[PDB]
């Protein structure tokens, strides 16, 4: 239902391909609304289940996903009916970079 599998590096790491190609398609392509609608839930999902786990709740990963994704939904929220403007794509984009860099040196501590 969720296509969480539990394990915050694997569903992390799915979870920003999954982001990635949500904002990467085109403002006119067909789907573009409802890839967004999809990313929404999966952001939501992703937080619900993970946020109840204060191990990961101290870790950069964690923390930098955090900002990522809020500031993904505050877009939604506030501007429902605008694309994401480019600089926010461009910031998102480096957060996803940090979070896989900071997955990989917590994995090797
Ligand atoms: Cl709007």
């Amino acid at each position: 239902p969720t296509g969480l599998t539990g394990n915050f590096r694997e569903d992390t790491l799915a979870l920003i391909s999954s982001l990635r190609e949500a904002i990467a398609l085109p403002e006119n392509d067909p789907n573009k609304k409802a890839a967004q609608a999809e990313a929404r839930k999966k952001l939501n999902d992703f937080f619900a289940l993970y946020r109840r786990d204060d191990s990961l709740r101290s870790l950069s990963s964690f923390m930098t996903m955090q900002t990522a994704l809020n500031s993904l939904a505050g877009h939604y929220s506030s501007y429902p009916n605008r694309p994401l403007p480019e600089k926010l794509k461009a910031r998102l984009e480096q957060e996803f970079k940090q979070v896989e860099l900071a997955l990989d040196r917590e994995a090797k501590s």
